[PDB]
């Protein structure tokens, strides 16, 4: 009974309140002297689930971005499919791009000098643009997943994906029936790695305080005023986002966005309740029909934007990332903050589980940027933004949810008229 009321608990209120119960329980052993005993009793549980989300993070990568670029590919679209594809992509930079704005205006991460024993977290070199350019294409695609490398095996990956897609309309037989199996085993490693993601994310609560309770053990650190402000950062960074980019958008295709975010208002509200993009696909297929545009471009569009179009998650991902790197001490360069850009993008073209998807896209983020999450220092500012998910994730499900209906009805607008 206990048990099966806390799995039918939703697992973002409860990471939430396992954040909660961390800082109160840290603060009050760390006032009272135990801390050492906090320290060493309390923090290998919040230390395997940092180890279970960079064992969950490496081969979801491979497998979903095969089978999400194979679902993308020019072997597979029209017309209106290359138009939104090009539409979500971009769509999906500018939003990345946004959220970097936002925080670098804003400033999360100043405040939290975060050390776990008394050391402070050391960065890499980094190399230049030439350089990375140069090292999204891997050597070795099987020694880039054997190491850590996100964005080589990003690169091999949609290369994989659209050529398996390429032969899956070929004049043989054996070849066909050849891409069809090794198209089924990698969708199947992949809906194998999501369950595995279910149970991590169950187990998510337990690990969370686990960290937050030896962070605050360790010093009184004052996150709580940092965490509202990347909360405020998120939130303004995500109305911006949908006024600024979508009202010019709209401006420049000329359909009136006044009546739009009316019924769009109807599709906002009903997503930000349920706080879920899947659950509102008649939803939204409703007042994509209420706008009246065309019952196959919709039917088409809605399904592709809901599991690939995601643009507050993205932003997210920017403010998160750029958080955890103030929050340590270690500057981004340049060409880190363009490696935030394409890992996020084309991250967000295949990655798509009920919970979860998120950190783990965000696991992403940080191994590909350079801080790698074995490091306290990463764990614990990672952990922290883990914690602040749920009241992220209701405004960042309605944007991922009015981002695909502006594209659906800007782009049976160009396609019709």
């Amino acid at each position: 009974g206990l048990y099966r009321k806390y799995i039918e608990y939703p697992v973002l209120q409860k990471i939430l309140i396992g954040l909660i119960l961390g800082a109160i329980v840290g603060l009050i052993l760390g006032h009272y002297g135990y801390a050492h005993a906090v320290h060493t009793y309390v923090k290998p549980f919040g230390d395997l689930f940092v180890r279970l989300l960079c064992m969950l993070v490496m081969p979801i990568v491979f497998a979903s971005l095969v089978v999400g670029a194979a679902s993308i590919s020019p072997a597979r679209l029209g017309r209106v499919g290359v138009k939104i594809v090009v539409y979500y992509l971009l769509t999906s930079a500018f939003a990345v791009t946004l959220g970097i704005i936002m925080a670098r205006l804003f400033n999360p991460g100043a405040g939290i000098h975060l050390a776990v024993g008394g050391q402070q977290f050391q960065p890499h070199q980094a190399p230049p643009l030439v350089h990375i350019l140069l090292d999204i294409v891997p050597t070795n695609p099987f020694g880039a997943l054997a190491n850590g490398q996100v964005l080589p095996t990003i690169f091999f990956a949609i290369i994989l994906g659209i050529a398996i897609t390429y032969l899956m309309n070929s004049e043989n037989e054996k070849v066909r029936k050849s891409a069809e199996t090794l198209l089924d085993a990698i969708n199947g490693l992949a809906e194998a790695m999501y369950k595995i993601v279910n149970g991590v994310m169950q187990y998510a609560p337990i690990g969370v305080f686990a960290l937050i309770a030896y962070v605050m053990a360790e010093q009184g650190v004052h996150v709580v005023g940092e965490l509202a402000k990347v909360t405020a950062a998120v939130y303004v960074g995500l109305t911006l986002q949908i006024l600024l980019v979508y009202f010019v958008l709209l401006k420049i295709y000329g359909i009136d966005p006044i009546s739009f975010i009316k019924h769009a208002k109807d599709a906002m509200l009903t997503a930000f309740v349920t706080r879920s993009s899947s659950g509102t696909l008649p939803v939204t297929m409703r007042v994509a029909k209420e706008m009246g545009i065309s019952e196959g471009i919709y039917s088409f569009t809605l399904p592709l934007g809901a599991t690939i179009n995601m643009d507050g998650t993205a932003l997210y991902q920017g403010v998160a990332t750029f958080f955890i790197a103030n929050a340590l001490g270690s500057h981004l360069t340049v060409g880190q903050q363009l490696t935030i850009v394409l890992t996020a993008v084309l991250a967000s073209i295949g990655t798509a589980g009920v919970p979860g998807a998120g950190a783990i896209m965000l696991c992403m983020v940080l191994h590909s940027v350079g801080l790698p999450l074995t490091d306290p220092n990463v764990a614990a500012a990672y952990a922290m933004i883990l914690g602040i998910d749920a009241i992220l994730d209701m405004g960042r499900t309605m944007v991922n949810v009015t981002g695909d209906l502006t594209g659906t009805a800007i782009v049976a607008k160009t396609e019709g008229t």
